[PDB]
C-alpha cells in the first residue's frame, strides 16, 4: 500500500515497452512455456528507473511530474529498494535449478555499472571509448541477460550484447551532465570543450557553444555509422540461428530506429 | 578502481567505530545453541552488512549531517552514490546468506528483510504527511523496523527465544529516544497538536519544552526502559533453565542501560 | 598545448583583415621580401592585445561564439594574452636585430601607457577632453600600425600612420567621440551613475544634437587631408599606388 | 603616471626577500662587479610575477595589506603587470646586447608554462601525479633563480633548479598552516583514504562546509602527510649540501648562511 504506492504510480505511467518483445522473440525458438520470467524482469527495469530518476533530477518523465517531485526523496528510494528484493524472492521460487547463485552476479554487475557512471559525472574524469563501453554493457546489457539466461534455463548470449548495447547508444542519440558516443568521440578543438564543461559545473551562451560545435565536429554522423555496424553483425548472428527461419525480427524493423 | 567506486561509501561506513551491541547478542545466544565457530563468523558479519547498508539509507532519507567522527555520507560522497551502494550491498548480503549461511530455508530470510522495510515505509510515511502517530502503532512500527534485524541474526543461528529477540529490540530503540516515545507520550492535548503545526516558532519550542517539564514526560519514558529490561530478564531465565546450561552472558549484556 | 589554447581559439574567427591589406599595400613602394614575419608578428600581438581588451571591459560576446573570458575563465587568458606578447617580442628578434627590437619595445612600452589611461578614465569617475582624447587614440591603436610601418621601412610614412590610424579606431567607436562634445551640465550629472529614463533621455540630448553628423565631419575632413597626403609620398618614390589608394573599404 | 600605480603599490609594501640574497651570495664566488642592473631586473619580473598571481588566485592579503586588485581593480593590475614585465626586459637590453638575450626569454618562455598548468589543474579536475608536480614546481618558481643565475655567469645550474624545488615546497606547506600540495599527491596516490578525498574536493567545486573542511583536516595529520613533507625537505637539504661542496674553487662561507636560514 504505503510502501508500494511509489512502484504502483511507475507501472500506470504508459510503458511502450521493449523487453517484453525480445522475451516473446528468444521463446519462439525456444519453446519455454514466459509471464512468470517477463514480470519477475519488468520489476527490475520500474524499480531502475524510479531510482535513476532520483538519481538524476528530471521534473518530467514522459509528460507527467516525476516519482520522486510527488512522494518524496526518502520514500521513492525505500520503495526502490524493496522492489528489487521482491523480484529477486520471485525468481526464486522458479529457479530452484540453476542455483540463483548465477541471477545473483548478474544483478551485482547491474549495480556496478550504475556506479561507474555516477562517479564520473561526479569527479569529472573524462572517458574513453573502451571504459564507455564497459559500462554500457554492464547497465544496460545485463536486464536482457538475465531474461535470456532465465529462458535457456527452463527448457544467445552475444545476442544480448549486441542488443543491448544499441538502446543505451540510442538513449544518448535521440536526446540531443550525461556522457555519450557522440561528445566522446568528438573530444580539432578539444581543449576548448574540455575548459567548458568544467565551466558549467559551477549560460545560455555556452549552451549555444556546445550544440555548435557538434555540427561542425558532425559527430552525429559518426553515431550513426557505428549503429550501422552493430545492425550488421546482430543481423548475422540472427541468421546464424537457423533452426528457425520463420522468425520476422521485428524488433530491428521498430519504426524509430 | 572497479569495486573501489562501488564500495567506496560502504568502508567508508564500515570504518567508524561502533558500540558492536549485534555481536554481543550473537555471541551471547551462541552459548546456548553451541553453534561452530565457523558459522558464527559468517553470521555477524552477514548482519554486519545489512546494518551498515541500513544507516547509510538512514542518513540519506533523515538529513543528519552530524555524525560521529567525521561526516554524513551524503555529505562526502553524494546523494546519487549513497543510494546506489547501499542497494548493492543488502543483495551481495542476501547472497552471502545464501551460498552457506543458509541451505533450502533462504525463503524466510528475504520475508524477514522484506517486512523491515515495511516498517521503515511507515514511518517515513508518517513524516512527510504530518500525521501524528497514534500511540499505539508505535510499538508495531517501532518491532518492524529494528526488531527484525535481531530477528533475522536469530533465525539464522536457529537454523544452525522468539520472544527475546522482539522484546530485546524494542527496548533498545526505545532507549534511543531517551539518549536524544517522549515525544508521543504527552499526547495540553488540542494546544499541543496545533502548536505543532505552523512551524513544523523559539517560544513555540520554548512552550513544548515548558510542557516537558510540568508533565514529565521523560521521566515516564525514563521508566519504559527500566520495566523493559525486566521483561527481557523472564526470556533469559525461562531459557537459561530450559536450556541444559543457563549461558549468562545475556544477563551481561542486559546491563545495557 | 593548454598554454596556447586560448589564443588559438581567438584565431580561429576570421578577423575583420585590415592590418593584411596595410601591411601589403605599403609594400608595393618598398621592395623588401620578410614581410610574412611581419605579418604574424604583428597578427599575434594584435590578437594577444584583444585577448586582454575584451577582459578588461568584461564583454560576453566577440563575434557568435563566446569569448574567451567566458570559456578558460580569467586566469588563463590573462595568462596565455602575458605569454603571447613575449613570444611577439621573440620572434621579432630573430630577425629585427638589436637597437631596432629596442625602438620596437619602445613602441610596445608607449602602447600600454594610452592603454593605462583609458582604465584610470573609466574606472576613476574622470572627464576628458577633446585635446586628451586624441592623444589616447594615437598611443592605443596608432602604435601597432606605427610598429608594422617602422619594421618595413627599416628593412615620412609616420604621418600617414598616425592619420589612418585615428580614424580606424573612431570609426569603430562610431558602430556606437560624441560624449566628447558634451545642457551640458544636466548631461554631466547623469553620467556621474544617476533608472532607464536617464538612458533615454542621453540618447535624445545626442540624436538632436546630431552628434553623428559630427562625427561624420571628422571622418570626413580627417580623410581628405589623409588622401592629399598619401599622394605625396607616393610620388616621392614615383608610385602609382594600385593598393593603398583603396581607402574606401574604412569609409 | 596612473600606468605605475599599482606596481609600486607591491614594490613599497616590504617582505622578507630570499632571491636577493642569492645573486650576492652567488656573486662571491663569480666576483662579477653589474650586480645593480641584474638585482633590480629580477625584482622586477618578480613583483610583475606577484601582481598577476594575486588576481589569479583572488588572493584577499598577501601579508596584511589590501590586495592590489581590490583597491586598483582587476584591469589596472593585469595591464600593469604586462608592462612590467616588458621594462624588467628592456633593462636586460642594456647589458649583452650582443647576444644571450634569447637566453633570457627562453627562461620567461617556459615560467608562463609552468603556470598555465597549475591554472590548468585547478580549473578542471586533473589531479597530478608526483613527478608532474615536481616538473612543474621547477619550470614555475625555479626558473626566476635559473634566469638571474644565467645572467651572472654570463658576466651551478644544478645548484639553482634544486635550491627551487626547496623554496617552493617550504611555502606549499606553510600554504595549508583549493590548489595543489605535496601532502595532496602523496596520499591520494596511497590506498587509504584515496577515494574518499578524491570526492571530498570535487564536491567542495558551491564551497566546502566547514564540516568538510574540518574532514580535510583530520585526515592529512592522521596519514602523516605532513610529516612526508619533512621527509622529503630534509633529504633535499643534505643531497643539496654536497652539491655547494663539490663546486667549491674557493670557499664560501656565505652560501651555507642561507642554507642555514632556509632550514
Amino acid at each position: 500500500a504505503v510502501l508500494e504506492a511509489p512502484y504502483d504510480y511507475i507501472a500506470s505511467m504508459p510503458s511502450k515497452g521493449v523487453r517484453d518483445q525480445f522475451i516473446d522473440a528468444l521463446n519462439d525458438w525456444l519453446r519455454v512455456p514466459v509471464g512468470k520470467i517477463k514480470d519477475a524482469v519488468r520489476v527490475l527495469h520500474n524499480s531502475s528507473l524510479l531510482l535513476d530518476d532520483f538519481q538524476d533530477n528530471s521534473p518530467l518523465r514522459r509528460g507527467k511530474p516525476s516519482t520522486h517531485n510527488i512522494f518524496g526523496s526518502a520514500q521513492t528510494v525505500n520503495t526502490a529498494t524493496y522492489s528489487i528484493i521482491k523480484a529477486i524472492g520471485q525468481i526464486m521460487e522458479f529457479s530452484a535449478g540453476e542455483s540463483v547463485q548465477e541471477v545473483m552476479n548478474s544483478i551485482m554487475i547491474l549495480f556496478q555499472g550504475q556506479a561507474m557512471d555516477l562517479f564520473w559525472t561526479y569527479n569529472g574524469h573524462v572517458p574513453s571509448e573502451e571504459e564507455y563501453y564497459r559500462m554500457i554493457d554492464q547497465k544496460t546489457g545485463q536486464l536482457f541477460s538475465i531474461a535470456t539466461s532465465l529462458l535457456l534455463n527452463a527448457a544467445l548470449h552475444r545476442l544480448t550484447r549486441l542488443l543491448g548495447r544499441c538502446f543505451q547508444i540510442r538513449d544518448d542519440y535521440q536526446n540531443l551532465g550525461k556522457w555519450s558516443l557522440a561528445l566522446i568521440h568528438m573530444i580539432r578543438s578539444h581543449m576548448a570543450l574540455l575548459n567548458v564543461l568544467s565551466t558549467g559545473r559551477k549560460t545560455l551562451e555556452q549552451k549555444q557553444f556546445v550544440l555548435d560545435i557538434i555540427e561542425e565536429e558532425k559527430s552525429l554522423d559518426y553515431t550513426r555509422s557505428v549503429m550501422m555496424d552493430l545492425h550488421v553483425q546482430l543481423r548475422a548472428e540472427i541468421g546464424r540461428i537457423e533452426i528457425l527461419l520463420d522468425s520476422p525480427n521485428p524488433a530491428m524493423r521498430l519504426l524509430l530506429e
